[PDB]
């Protein structure tokens, strides 16, 4: 079940990144030039967790050459909810979804994105629950 669809593009801060059309599907933007230290907040649109537990987040990303991964975590940095390591795709707008479990406690949350290592294009994140 969808928590919440967030589009990368839709960022209230952000820190060396910039945005771009996509020719993933449903179109709209995408976040590019994306390298280590850079990230993406979303404090600017809080996300209600209903219940602490389990969720699965999913990201819309693209990569040439792979090599990437970014933290999912709370605006600021703190707490840290999660890693992931981002495949190579084959290229800058060819697409697949990835996805990893974090734990979240209840109640209003602004996320952010922290780009540990570049090299990936993001579309959008997806946050679901799991149990």
């Amino acid at each position: 079940m969808v928590i919440a669809t967030i589009q990368a593009e839709d960022h209230s801060q952000q820190s060396g990144t910039q945005q771009e059309t996509t020719t993933d599907t449903g179109g709209g933007k995408n976040v590019g030039y994306i390298d280590a230290g850079d990230w993406l907040s979303y404090a600017g649109t809080p996300v209600n967790i209903p219940s602490s537990g389990s969720y699965l987040i999913e990201y819309r990303v693209a990569s040439q050459n792979g090599g990437g991964s970014l933290t999912f975590e709370e605006a600021g940095g703190a707490p840290v909810h999660g890693t992931i390591a981002i495949p190579a795709t084959g290229g800058w707008q060819t697409w697949t979804t990835i996805q990893h479990t974090v734990n979240l406690s209840a109640g209003s949350h602004q996320f952010g994105i922290k780009a540990n290592a570049g090299g990936w294009n993001l579309n959008w994140i997806r946050i679901n629950k799991t149990h």
